[PDB]
């Protein structure tokens, strides 16, 4: 299933910083206001609820920059084509978030709920109304897919 | 997928009273530490979270006893042929609970962390460690599996 990772709070979704069909490894995920087909995603299960986040367009998935395990508080978040299990999140719809496999979270970097576009997205431990994301259809931004299968 | 049903505080799981691999409509739900093929479940999407949880061997789905929108605490669980929205439910395997689409929960009737065997399954709005439920693999009783599809 293919869709949107939309910021509950502000309405805006996450993109390669720049909208690239192509990002280079290590390009930023922001957050922007704008729906095109370079901010399609798609979820790869892995194992149970963990799995890799990929970007439509290029098949690069999201990482925390650096590949570490437990990534710290703010690290930043980014595409990058290598598959391990550092690339491991869930993507839970239940309570509306995305957890790192190391258990923080994607958050908007510095905590605000209505960031500007191209605002960069981060690691943090932190569970608020701010780190919150829903995931949406291409065709309906309200109408919330399963994203697993 | 194919799952058990795991209370998460006892190990036992969700069966149709008896067992049977037909069991008639409005046949009790019950705990049991038994495992075998008339327990098994799958779900079956219908929209987004929202599906019918379905006794592999007879193809019934669980409902409230008499089919409830808004279900009283108490109701028991039963199997049925029908389908309806009344009969539907998510598989939150992230809280570990199963919602039935009114809000409230399948818990144990009388909420013990240790139910004997064939204690009837009932819904009840309240959460706590005896409610919870876990869908593990059929030939691995504590390994996780992906329900949705």
């Amino acid at each position: 299933t293919t869709f949107l990772i939309k910021h509950k709070a502000s309405g805006k979704f996450l993109h390669p910083y720049g909208g690239s069909s192509n990002p280079a490894n290590n390009t930023k995920l922001v957050l922007h206001s704008d729906i095109h087909e370079r901010m399609y995603f798609q979820f790869d299960v892995v194992d149970e609820r963990w799995g890799y986040i990929k970007h439509v367009a290029s098949g690069k998935i999201v990482h925390p920059y650096g590949g570490q395990a437990n990534p710290p508080n703010e690290t930043n978040m980014v595409l990058h084509q290598d598959r391990h299990d550092r690339a491991l999140f869930a993507m839970d719809f239940f309570n509306d978030n995305i957890m790192h496999k190391g258990g923080k979270y994607i958050h908007p970097k510095g905590g605000s709920p209505n960031p500007p576009n191209n605002t960069e997205t981060v690691i943090h431990g932190d569970k608020h109304a701010a780190m919150e994301f829903i995931f949406v259809s291409p065709k309906n931004k309200d109408k919330r897919v399963l994203v697993y299968a």
